[PDB]
């Protein structure tokens, strides 16, 4: 039994976050931000059921492809089926290292969280010491457990989602960047979405496993459609005269660079190219630019004005409207 | 034996949101304030008795129900009623007694179809009230550390307690709970006199006092029992549905986790009633006990928490 | 042996009050908080030759009582006469959970102490975890030994009595509140006393088992004292009409009020039994409301008072004796 | 080999109230509080040469004298030859409680102590550990050993030397009133007597066991003076007068508790029998009152006064020169 | 699986101290602070390979760990901050055409990894040479007294507590002209490696306004010549 | 494998100061504090290459010489050889309390420091850590453990010579208060003589072996003249006049405590002793006395006057010229 993902009202943009994100295990980690409640929970738990089936070998955490590349394990020994879904790798609050990666095999947390969805509690709470060994693997690419005179290396490539919360501040900018880009999360304040709300929570309730069926099109109409748009990837192109413009914008906002401007054209051909048209556009990029490193800034409290107006107003006039 | 349930006097708040969650186990667990020395304890452990008997499979350690889905744990795969016991954690106990690891479902799987209950919450040991109340709020359980998927349906209520002057919890999870109630310390002698009447009559004749108000038991036993079925008959029309959530759009209340109780609850206000048709009025009586605890959640001067979620309500609903 | 109890000189207001709790040891336990070196911890361990008998099972693994309505012994709901003298059992600061409980059972210093005195020095420097035990233990009326795969619940029906400094720290609010009918106990003045102590003692060094020699035709009678109050303990009489003087007090206070009450209505009118009336009278009452409630009073930490006398203060708008 | 005690020049007070327990194990704790370097712990270490022997039961269980009431060994009391000199130890800076109470039965350190002498050095440190277990076995004379499930009492008495440095903070003031002398160490400020003392102790360094072969009759001389004021420790008589002026003077200085009180009168009767007089005077009161009773004062730094300047104005305006 | 080593686009500064630390073990090492994200360990695991024991320390705030210090607190202790190699700054990248083919750079890479090393294979292998004869140098390479009463000249200007600040250049400055062919070194080669060192052993103490090389540049000119 | 000890060129307070302490092993060690860089622990490691020779019992359990009587360890005395090679000892910062003492035959570290050298790195760290149970054999022979059942004693007489940076803070009394030997070492300043420090480190380090073979007959003429200082050390005589300045100048300066005499008697003995020459004058008074006395002097917590010259403005003035 699970919750519909569709079935959702409004949040549009937390959704555009994973339909960007989805597609591509390589853009990065991506933060949702918003207050306690609106569902943030059964969103992501939402996600689980819409993919492909994914291939295990027979039944190992890290269950990446039985062929693929990279598959660095004792099992190639024996190289020298079955197919399965998503599972959530959900770890509690408070959490210690013993599981997380392991000791003098056992396995770990991460074993099992490769190539899954790893949805971590909130980060302002956790300390840094306990999760800063190893926040996001998928850039070192394998596990790592040199330190106690171990040499074992496994895959750990899996997409991060940060779920924080605003009430106690948030992560230290050194900390907030190499994870990717914010997303903000409404309130409905309209009586007619909240009683929706309520009617819709109030029905699956009472019939759980018949409310699925008056909304099964659209489940694999969305399922159908990122499937075509996945092999559409390696064919988008982008002009050269474009690829600089971004860069007499990006200066200006004083970005730490490097990784800022390398995130932006890496999910360029993704939101323009997912629609099914190859040729990317100008305004296509207006939209996947004001939530995206807008998030780095620089960490100016002492102002009080629209910061969003900040990345559209500078990026007007480079773009010429 | 133990004290009667109906022989407490002069408490009605806390009697009623407990009777309320005694009916339907989906609203929630139901936290209690007030000030110590004013008898909290006594009626928590005065409900263990006034209960209908409940069947079991095998006397299992689940101990949920012999049919019925969602009891996957070895119970339907292919048995006397007795009643439901009421648990309590010990002082001082991790998650060793609370789940274990090698099954030995103690403290939980007992309480499973059950009561369990803790008191000070205020400063209670951390790291084990978010595990048990996620798991409430949650289908069956989380055993997944060892490899294992034993999940039992862990399906009881919650009720917790502290004191207004030792600190409060934290946000993060009060807003999560259930219903809030408060009590206070009866001002009146002339109601305290009887207090101490009992707890000085009853202690030398138990077996005297067991039958001294048996009738009203007999007539609350089958009371609910009654209402029981009751329930899903209630219906609730489309603008007084949208009549309420107005003075929470017009306050500030955080997501709608908080909106979802007084539908879940108002209806059941009328279940041992009578009613089948929701009233005015009545929403008052309830929509008091329950949100309230959220409010604006900005403490900086002497605010009174009942005022801004009556006075505001009654010119939404015409008073 | 030990000091002669009547022996001590002065002091009439701790001895007045911890005596009368042999008399019924429903009442809670009972602790004192005074100057260091002025006459406690000696007089509390020359109670043990003041103790009547009591019924005891044969051989009494439980050490409760074999000839009441509730007994739930090891060998009374399975199986279904004896007299011993109540014992008094001490604990220090060294030991810890291993031997205050114990398992493989054998029974713990706790559990084998039984409606009767349970002495423990130095209160306020007691080490936590030891008090967490006996924060509701002793007010509930049984223990947990559910570790080691069995469950067994020992008695907790007993009275323990403590004795520190108020200079090294304050206890919990909650053990201020726990414990009911207390005392305090300041320095001695008169001259004539001071010689006399110090006197006794160098009299007494001279020869131990000569100087209670004296005093023995003396010490005996008063065993007899308090069994007349075990007989004439039912019976006693207090009109309704008094009730509500002893409880109008407590709301002029803002106190609890659901334990001071109860504490005097349970020994106002057992103090009468070791005096001998059967009425009570509104002077029999004065010498021990103050004493007890006193621990329990809320004041503003930045007012400076004596609730000693604050209690009383308000004493005579009621009735005014 | 140590240094001997009849070698050290000076210091002539803390030289007379040091082998004056030596008298009787009865009068309480010795303080000594100076500065570094004046011979602190050099004296103290000398007195292992100058103490009587006093019988005691064979195979030493406890240390009890063999005819004597209160033995309450309950091992060999319930049957009811070698004497023996008494014993010297030391506890390190710090430890744990295995050895200060005993465990696996194997007697614990405490119990060598009893009848004895026991040291400790830098007594401003050990401080809330260690510490409260040795609160009981003073002023009390008993304690109880229990845990592991062995269950032993103790008869524990003897008495106790301080040391330390004066200006690392303070003692806590429960353990501070099991003590019942105190002493302060000054250096010489005079530049013949300084040569003196350094040409004394360097020769010593020359040849160890020569140096004290000429201080052997000095030394020997005086244990006959102890000796015989143990023998004429009874028969000591007080004037009543003398009584009640004795413990009149603490009135007016407030002593806290009539505790350390009673210390002054059993300390005259020991000086006086150092003589030879069988009748106490007048002179045997100032020489001894203001060196224990002069840490058993609450002044605080509120007053510009200290020493015990107000001990002797107080005295003197009662009564003497 | 790696990156090219001599595609990394930079400044070459922290390339020249790489390289001088990897030419002469016991010089320290060479720490890197003052940014986040630019090349620290990227550089850092390229260093790892193309070339004794090489290690890396990472959230500071025969073996040589070059380490890489936090950039937003700074530095430690400066008691403990001795004992290590010169210290550099991070340049941060501003021309627009720099960022445009330094973001065209690691695409082709996440296209095709196991090509990407051929591609710049044929010069980096040079690399692999320069410094392979090079170490059959330094026995051969002298100095003149002359300059070694110049050295600690400007040490002894300024305070330089700690006589460290007039070995390791020695040891460095050495080591620079002794990889390209030259015997002698320049009257100005000591320019290249003085300004570089001496940073952090300077005891900073922050009583005005001061320039990380301001001082090292016109102290230095000031006396050893314009 | 190391820097030879005759080749250090300036600061020639350590080559003093650490090499007379070697002559009598009495004094307590040096206390030397500087900059990082300049030396400070170089020559400490290059004594462990000359040092002199004295004999041990066999099989050395604490580190004892077997013709030496009265040490009384533990098992010498009832029974009351090979001239081996001294070593000092060094202990890492990382320790516990129960690493430095032996316990649950188990040794402990010690047992190697009996007659030895100990050496402690910044010393000014490490509070309460390891330092409160070292202060056994610092001004007295002998610790007493007793840990876990089993009691020694310890007959360890180490040297203590220390070291550390003193920018971070001073240290509490009782700790520096038992250091003889301190110096003050400062950085050069010198063009000559920095390039000259300079240039030898480098063929040092190419050719170890040609430096030493270079610097080999100062050692064997250093060791030659400490053994001969050594063996000539006694049969030195002092006169009355010296001996009553000595004791003047320190009551005069008003060094607390009386440690501050004895020293520096020692050191002069034993510097004219290193010259040769029997008889001892006004010479090595001069030289050695704040050396010896400086960091003894602790009475200017307020004060801004330089500490150098305060010991020489009074010793003038009242010794010789
Ligand atoms: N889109 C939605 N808007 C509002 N409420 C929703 C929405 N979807 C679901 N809900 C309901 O809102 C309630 C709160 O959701 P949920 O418990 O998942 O919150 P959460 O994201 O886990 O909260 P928190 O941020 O406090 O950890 C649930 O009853 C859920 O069914
Ligand atoms: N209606 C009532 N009002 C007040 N007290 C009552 C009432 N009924 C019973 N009591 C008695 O009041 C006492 C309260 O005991 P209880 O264990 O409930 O503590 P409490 O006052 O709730 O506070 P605490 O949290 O400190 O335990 C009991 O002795 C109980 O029998
Ligand atoms: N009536 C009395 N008044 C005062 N002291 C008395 C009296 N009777 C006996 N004493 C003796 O006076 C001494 C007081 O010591 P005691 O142990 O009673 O003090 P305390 O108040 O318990 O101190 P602490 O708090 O330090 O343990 C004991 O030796 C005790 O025997
Ligand atoms: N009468 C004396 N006064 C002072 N010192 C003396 C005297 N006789 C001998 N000494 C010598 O003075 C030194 C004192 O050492 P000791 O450790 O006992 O002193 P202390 O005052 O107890 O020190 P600390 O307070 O630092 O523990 C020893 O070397 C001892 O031989
Ligand atoms: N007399 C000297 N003065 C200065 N430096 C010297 C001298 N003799 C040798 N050196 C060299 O100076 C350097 C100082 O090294 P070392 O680490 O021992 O110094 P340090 O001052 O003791 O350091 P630290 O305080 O950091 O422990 C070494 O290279 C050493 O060979
Ligand atoms: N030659 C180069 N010049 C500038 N930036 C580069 C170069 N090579 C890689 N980068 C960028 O540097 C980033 C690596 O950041 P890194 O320095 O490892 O972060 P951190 O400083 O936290 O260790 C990569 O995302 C890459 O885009
Ligand atoms: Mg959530
Ligand atoms: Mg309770
Ligand atoms: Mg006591
Ligand atoms: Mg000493
Ligand atoms: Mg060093």
């Amino acid at each position: 039994v699970v919750f519909p993902f569709t079935a959702i009202v409004g949040q549009e943009e937390m959704k555009l976050a994973l339909l960007l994100n989805v597609i591509d295990p390589k853009i990065g980690g991506v933060m949702i931000m918003g207050d306690r409640g609106t569902g943030k929970s059964t969103t992501i738990r939402a996600l689980a059921d819409l993919l492909p089936e994914i291939p295990v070998v027979a039944n190992d955490p890290f269950n990446s492809d039985p062929s693929d590349p990279d598959l660095m394990s004792d099992e190639v020994r024996q190289k020298s089926i079955e197919f399965k879904k998503v599972q959530m790798v959900d770890l509690p609050l408070g959490a210690t290292e013993d599981r997380v990666c392991g000791t003098i095999f056992e396995p770990g947390l991460l074993a099992k969280a490769n190539r899954g969805i790893l949805y971590v509690d909130e980060v302002n709470l956790l300390d840094d010491h306990l999760v800063d060994v190893l926040l996001d693997s998928a850039a070192s690419g394998w596990n790592t457990v040199e330190r106690e005179g171990i040499s074992i290396r496994h895959p750990a490539r899996f997409v991060l989602v940060g779920s924080g919360n605003p009430e106690e501040g948030e992560l230290r900018p050194q900390l907030l960047d190499r994870f990717g880009m914010h997303a903000e999360i409404h309130t409905v304040k309209e009586p007619a979405l909240r009683v929706q709300i309520v009617e819709q929570r109030s029905e699956f309730d009472q019939n759980p496993p018949t409310f699925l069926e008056k909304y099964n099109p659209e489940q694999t109409a969305l399922q159908k459609k990122i499937v075509e748009a996945q092999k559409l990837l390696p064919e988008v192109k982008l002009d050269y005269d474009l690829r600089v413009k971004i860069s007499e914008v990006c200066s200006e906002l004083d970005v730490d660079g490097l990784r800022g401007d390398i995130v932006t054209n890496r999910a360029a051909k993704a939101l323009t190219a997912y629609e099914g048209r190859t040729e990317v556009t100008v305004d296509d990029i207006r939209r996947v630019i004001t939530l995206c490193l807008r998030h780095r800034l620089r960490k100016d409290p002492l102002e009080s004005i629209d910061s969003g107006y900040k990345v559209e107003k500078v990026f007007a006039r480079i773009f010429g409207v």
